[PDB]
């Protein structure tokens, strides 16, 4: 029973259901596994290859948990609706959203800016979050949470040719605050502001060296913070945009 | 008059804060090209006041979310006055209060376009014509820092994007061009605030023209709070 | 063995040693117990009554852990030296410092300010942290961490008559950043910025009501964040000042 | 000259940034009481320049960490000029680079006193004499926002305290008195920065006098970055 108490305490998300978008990428898959490790049911969106999503589902099921994956474009209203509908049909509720959909898309200077590029960056980073939050609200429970993935770029403008990306992440940071007020006390809303993370998805040695921690971050680093913020261990934290950048920027 | 010989574009010059910026710029000697969206009354009377005092200005109606109107304003500015020394972009607005639960894409996009896309379009259009030592001033909001008021989540998001973009462009466009924005609180366009009043368009214009001027040559990438002490950053 | 794996994973601070100052107060005692719950040895400073420190030590020992308590004034160089000396003599190392010493002392307006009051507030909140960090540095290991207790007051100036308190907490916030750079990569340094917390020590209904979470925070809320930041789960977070204020302020 | 008839105290007016603030204030018509710590050469020549242009100023040597010297400066200001309309506190400094591992209480306290306690003493001394619509300008630093440079942890801490105190006093002292501070980056008293140069004392003085003036009437509790785009807030 010393065990049973340990298991009970460790599995604090047992009985709860999470949606992770962008299980598509490294940070997303790490978040999926971190949520499941504490007992959450997980519905996994991915955009392109299903390889990492399928294997995450299989790992979760082998450990006695429950998950499924679904391809979709989170900039599309129909795909957003389908993901949430299938999540509720399968699990009956939604307790947390971790939205890892996003991206730089391309490096484009303002002098060469096109509306197509600007709109595409806004939609994948910001509109996708708007759509998912809207879709989830009818289903979220007392004590629910939303975790967004912003960036250090929201705080410093971003890197060369990334001005659209920075803008979209700054918008997400502000929206996190607006929604924390609009949706509390029922729902908490927080976002992460990662620095340089070593992933398939993002795009160097400089920055690792210049950083106080002398390394790039990992997807697992980010997942630990995401799940902390999603959990009841962060019950008095809402509207926060938490820097996870190895000491490269302070706020 | 340190802006003598210099050329300013003010968008949203109809137009409480915009109109105040127009007059402050002209008072320091700038030629001013004025955009307004709808009624011309305030823009036209500003032009008449400026001309009566020996200055130069014109007013042109246009929608700053439209590429053709953005191009027309900058083209006329360059033909009448020459190169652009400063852009003060006062186009923006909440449009309507709507909760996230009932958000539509149409509304979201509209708020993004009037507050943010319009700024992108104007900066892009101005860049080839901007002088050495020129500047851009954006109009953000306290809402960028605190998320905004009830039903204003889209508006807050658009202003937060503008704040970050200010930083991004300060790096991309320096040293040739400085980029700063203002973060106004409650403007009268109260006694909970330390200053115990609402701000005025003139308060905001004074900060805008300071940031536009050479007196702010070592300030770039700033988002300056002008909110009567209601919020600190 | 499914147990043993669970125990191994849950006790991530096993073999490590923490110093908590201000086990004296609610937040401090909660931090003590949260650290011990994950396996840390804990050395506990308290200023006045030993009641809560003694009972924490007894609870930890009953659960198979190790801790001791020691009265001391963390504004005094001799007491600071004695605490660290006794910690190292007992446990052989120091892996984390959680510094909960601090306080408003009294409400004093600037017009009525005295150097005595100003100095007293600076010393209990800021100088005490300087002394403890300095004392710990010869003993800290690869992968060590420091957690300070700042305040929402550092970000907004604080409440009526609390201008000295706010100043001391803003200093601590900045110092957190300076030390994250000076001491990394060996040591991470982060602080918490709590809003309204329901404790013996702090000093109301307004603020609870006005807050997005519609309540005051608890000592346990703060302890969860403190131990997250002290742990390897925050390995890519340094120089952060994390808001835990129920959504009353955003940064 | 909008500061005609108004009285300013500048501490640290010896004194690169301080001296520049003195001249900028006098150029807009202010009477200026000038503190300097040691050599009088820069303060005295500023007084002579101001007087030669028909203005009014005096210079008084004193240590702004000492209660008696703080009292003497404010007393003489009130006797010669009357009530205080603005305080620009430029007293401060790094003193020395020292790592935390080798920190002494003496050094820590010295840095706190010259940067922070001095400001506390001057504000307290000025309060009974400050006018309706008066202002305080502190000199913080980029170091308050990023922790400061190598061996400067004490200096950063003292400037971070000043930034927060600015907010606290903006609330406590409003609406009668506005309180703002400056957060300068590298001042020449570089090509990594967006503006590709170091700042000048004059850059800082222009911002200081803006914040001291009625042109900043709706700005209080601000800590304004003036760092050439090296840091954003
Ligand atoms: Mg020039
Ligand atoms: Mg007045």
């Amino acid at each position: 029973l010393g065990t049973e108490n340990l298991y009970f305490q460790s599995m604090d998300l047992k009985g709860k259901t999470a949606i992770v978008t962008g299980g598509r990428g490294d940070i997303g898959r790490a978040c999926v596994l971190e949520l499941a490790a504490r007992g959450a049911n997980v519905a996994i969106n991915y955009m392109a290859s299903s390889e990492g999503a399928d294997s995450a589902v299989a790992e979760i099921k082998a450990a006695g948990g429950n998950a499924f994956a679904l391809q979709g474009d989170m900039t599309k209203e129909a795909d957003v609706a389908a993901l949430v509908e299938k999540t509720v049909k399968e699990f009956g509720q939604v307790d947390t959203l971790v939205h890892v959909t996003g991206g730089l898309i391309a490096r484009v200077t303002m002098s060469e800016m096109t509306l197509d590029h600007w709109q595409s960056v806004m939609d994948v980073n910001l509109t996708s979050f708007v759509l998912m939050v809207r879709e989830c609200l009818p289903h979220m429970t007392e004590g629910s949470s939303i975790v967004g993935l912003a960036s250090q770029a929201g705080r410093d403008g971003g890197g060369p040719g990334a001005s659209a990306y920075g803008a979209s992440k700054g918008a997400l940071m502000t929206l996190t605050r607006g929604l924390a007020k609009e949706l509390g006390p029922k729902i908490r809303v927080n976002s992460l502001c990662p620095g340089m993370i070593d992933t398939d998805f993002h795009n160097r040695t400089h920055v690792a060296n210049v950083s106080p921690v002398k390394r790039e971050g990992t997807s697992e680093d980010v997942a630990k913070l995401a799940v902390f913020l999603a959990s009841d261990d962060a019950a008095f934290i809402t509207g926060a945009n938490v820097d996870i950048n190895g000491g490269m920027l302070f706020s």
